[PDB]
């Protein structure tokens, strides 16, 4: 079939994609097809639905008419506005995530969560300390966690003038932040101020909107993720390098397949756990299974896979093929991303759909809800109706596709400082040297508009061969593994400069640096390198990109990139287009004003070719 | 011009409306005319634009394509999304509003607010003794207010399980909601978690997102709404009842006219006291000017009404007019519903079209933004800018078409209180002989589908006649007014038992109880009735109606009226038709859930039937006769 040639570069998903075909089963990709026409005003972001005066959409009619919006707003208010709504709903989605591991980590400190611990004691008191609990290194763990349990809420308060984290910045990009008044000041209230800000008659000029569309991230990347990333670390461990296995055939057909999909680890950290208790294993040995055997998709099999090895199913276009292979008894899921047809394509087979969370409900499906006082009984629970759907398989419905693909994971921040000795300047040193040219991180989704991981691979091959190191996050981490570039042996792909520097190290090109949370680990690794040579982080050579990006959290973690410095590519435009003062601001204005801005280029070998530009203006203002 | 006589009731309307015709400018009603091709798919809700594997329609086609969107999501679930975001932005309008008085009192609390103090300090020690601020009674005023500061801004952040203010509604309502799992606990918070609950794969079941819109609208009225309203009275005032006048006449040619829109009293207060000082009115009188005068716009408008008794220029579709009359020489904005339009009418005159927000910032406009720290000097500033305004206005152009219409205003629970002698006694009596059969809250706003204000007097007129109480709030405030119901002889327009009372406590039987925020009083008063009676507000013989809504805060208000227990008539439906499950909800799955639901009809006189028939049936479950 060459329309099913065309939707993926992996055997695994072409074979599961004939089986659905052959099983009348219908996949994102048909609804895509069905969805084309949809709306150019959409797509183009000048139509407004803020208020039962409209909707209005704005046009360019020879008669003039439609050129403002019934309250007199035009093409550059609307689009900033949709813009801006579209941000904030990639940060609350990043927010949310951040709440929670507070609420974690505060129920632990409490002791009211049976199961859960503090599993990076040593992380608890450097991180307490670098936000200023005062003598975090000797005080009882619990007492040390209340009080950073009490500065992360404050920064879900509308009290503070700047986010906790944001010191990590260098001086001249929090001065800059100041004047711009860019600076994010609390979690929630970045995001409340925006839908104000967009309401009907509120912000009228698109750059205090996209303004405060970039503060509104920033409250997300120095703010909601990276309090995520940091309490996740606490909770659950700091990751180190280890290896583990991705695609479709980590299914096993002789085992229980739990898959873990969304983005909490709170849920999926206890799910492992409780396939390991001797009563739930004796349960699957009871039912004919050799095994329980947990598997990831999308940001929680990141998580998993970067602190335990827990090997990765696939990425996002892959969740509903990973159904079709028969063999997933139980999805196990919390909010974020997973697609709602999960639970149509689940009612074809055996599968049980759990949702576990208060926010993520999904119509049909099986609740168990979890929070940290429960945890350990819901999970137990959660992983016996896995073992029961397990018994109702059906054997002539079972193929797994594919042998996986070995991959290295767990860099961490921590982990890349102890591999260069615990310091960064043999990474510096081989910056000014030029055996390193520079930094990418490549943080993209997948979009069924993109043949998938098509871009994602041939970028990530791009720049490493152009001894471009690259750091993979999100579903990348998939494309890349699936391409064998996670593996110490991947340097032979790499430029003679780069190839030498993973070699005597001992780390493949790609470092995987965990979900779209752990981006925010992206920030401090500039913010690091920045505040040591003593510039800003736009005197970096660094750069972001993501070439199948399709979510709002997506366009959330594009913006406080750019906001921090970092040129930032994007394989498909965000629904701009429609105003020409919007997105001149966004691809040309921004570089004035926080020395950085938006790429969209959807030719990957363009877009490496565009990366490297930047790149090497910024060694050239560095003198190397 | 029938095209202009269907456009509005008002003669000062129809007067500037041909006015702006033989000018050339284009108003609002001119706009809605070039948009009346609306989208059909943004109109029922079914477009979904929240990433860009969409945008997704969903449609009811012969082939059955496009049931779905690329991400699985049907129609239920598209639809419940988009009010979601609806109402979060109505809220977020009403939380940024009380954040801002929370830093007002923080600023006079600290001594940086030169200009600004504690109007109202009896209010103060209540308000923070309710709250739990320990001997409210007796300490320093400053030390009460910056403990009352820390309580309001802890229900802006994310360790509460109830808004404070939220201890006012009965027990039987607050267990509801806590079972529900309404319970508001952080104003920000429910926005927030709204918008990532409505983000692609999060929350997809409609009856999950209808509940979190309640919980997200509830935090509004008890929380950013209540609290600025509070707040508001502590800093500038309660209202008490005076008298005052509304429509385009309260502009005057002999005077600098300055205009006030927005919503927020913190710059408009300023204003008003920047125009009493002598020095700037001798700069006025040096230029030809015999005063100056202040006349107010919108919620801001509302606010300087019920405070300082100053007239109302106009209600929303005004705005627009109020500058074609020729004689607005600045208009001042903060933010929220200030129609952007304003600033190119305002380029066709004289006029100053002045910010001072650094949120309502609007391309083209005079931006001098105020803060408590500044506002004395900015204010004043402003001031002398309308002066400067003043002598370049072209007598020519100028046409003020109306005389001004008595109104009376003021009526805080605290006025309707006192007027009853200290407790709700009297007016339980009055409801329970049935000279009062009931009370509905109307708080809609203007809309250009509908004639100017038709259905807001005719349900008024309606509803006082068959004894039922009006309490008005937002642009019905000018609605009424104009119609000559907010004077105490309007008794004669009511029945025979709703007369009778107003005459006894010399009323109007339209009580206007002030901006859109102030719809927390008539959550507070509800509260108040249910609490002594012993019953649920979803007992009280009451109901609200927004005859004429447009904006999202008008959607956030109705559906935390609702939640409240509130029957809830809308003249105009949300963009949610697409969806008949969400649809089916929100007109009947709430009643049992809640104990209330969402009408919507656009015939007033049958609005009025379908609000009188739930008092009735209330009036019924209480054991009292009809
Ligand atoms: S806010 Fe303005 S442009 Fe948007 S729908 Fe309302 S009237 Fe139209
Ligand atoms: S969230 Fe779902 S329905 Fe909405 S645009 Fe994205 S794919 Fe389409």
């Amino acid at each position: 079939s060459k329309t099913i040639r065309s939707r993926s570069i992996w055997d695994d998903a072409h074979a599961m994609l004939e089986k659905a075909k052959a099983e009348g089963i219908s996949t994102v990709w048909d609804r895509a097809a069905e969805q084309t026409p949809a709306c150019k005003f959409g797509e183009l972001g000048t139509c407004c639905r803020n208020c039962i005066m409209g909707p209005c959409r704005i046009a360019n009619r020879k008669d003039g008419k439609m050129r403002l919006g019934v309250c007199g707003a035009d093409a550059d208010v609307i689009v900033a506005r949709n813009f801006g709504r579209f941000i904030a709903g990639g940060a609350a989605g990043h927010s949310d995530h951040g709440r929670d591991l507070i609420e974690t980590l505060e129920a632990v400190a409490e002791g009211k969560a049976p199961g859960y611990t503090i599993r990076d004691v040593a992380k608890l008191r450097r991180i307490a300390a670098e936000l200023g609990v005062a003598d975090a290194a000797t005080r009882p763990a619990h007492d040390v966690a209340a009080d950073l349990v009490t500065i992360c809420y404050n920064d879900f308060g509308s009290r503070r003038n700047a986010l906790a984290f944001l010191a990590r910045a260098p001086q001249v990009r929090r001065d800059l932040w100041q004047r711009l008044g860019m600076t994010p000041r609390g979690v929630d209230r970045e995001i409340a101020e925006m839908m104000h800000r967009t309401h009907m008659g509120c912000d009228n000029d698109h750059t205090s909107l996209l303004v405060h569309a970039a503060r509104t991230a920033l409250a997300d990347g120095w703010g909601g993720s990276m309090i995520g990333t940091e309490l996740s670390d606490i909770l659950f461990g700091t990751p180190r390098p280890r290896q583990s296995t991705v695609n479709l055939g980590v299914l096993r057909k002789d085992a229980v397949n739990i898959l873990v999909h969304g983005h909490n680890p709170v849920v999926s950290e206890m799910i492992l756990a409780a396939t390991r208790e001797p009563a739930v294993r004796q349960a699957a040995q009871d039912a004919g299974a050799a095994d329980i055997n947990v598997a990831g998709l999308c940001c929680t099999g990141n998580e998993l896979l970067m602190r335990q090895g827990i090997p990765m199913a696939g990425n996002h276009l892959m969740t509903e093929l990973a159904i079709v292979t028969g063999a997933a008894d139980a999805i196990v899921a919390d909010y974020q991303c997973i697609m709602p047809s999960l639970v149509q394509i689940a009612a074809c087979y055996h599968t049980r759909f759990v949702t576990t969370s208060p926010k993520g409900r999904f119509t049909g499906a099986t609740h168990v809800e979890v929070h940290p006082h429960n945890a350990q009984e819901r999970c137990r629970e959660i992983v016996m109706l896995a073992i029961d759907a397990y018994t109702r398989r059906d054997p002539a419905r079972v193929d797994i596709p594919s042998q996986p693909v070995s991959i290295m994971s767990g860099f961490s921040n921590e982990a890349i400082l102890e591999a260069l000795g615990g310091t960064p300047k043999p990474l510096i040193d081989a910056v000014v040297a030029g055996q390193i040219r520079g930094f990418v991180g490549i943080v993209g989704c997948n979009n069924p508009k993109i043949r998938q991981d098509s871009a994602n691979v041939t970028l990530t091959r791009e720049l490493i061969r152009r001894d471009i190191m690259v750091l993979a996050t999100g579903c990348v981490t998939t494309a890349a593994g699936k391409a064998g570039l996670l593996v110490p042996e991947a340097a032979s792909k790499a430029g003679e400069g780069l190839a030498a520097v993973c070699r005597s190290l001992g780390v493949p090109p790609v470092l995987h640096m965990g979900s779209c949370v752990d981006n925010s680990r992206i920030l401090q690794l500039c913010a690091l390198l920045a505040t040591t040579l003593g510039v800003d982080i736009s005197d970096l050579p660094v750069g972001a990109s993501s070439p199948e990006w399709y979510s709002e959290k997506a366009a959330a973690i594009a913006m406080y990139a750019v906001a921090s410095g970092i040129p930032t590519h994007l394989g498909l435009p965000p629904n701009i287009l429609g105003s020409e003062n919007v997105t001149a601001m966004a691809l040309h204005g921004l570089q004035d004003v926080v020395g950085a801005a938006f790429m969209v280029e959807p030719d990957p070998v363009k877009a490496a070719d565009m990366l490297e530009a930047h790149i090497v203006a910024r060694r050239a203002r560095l003198g190397l």
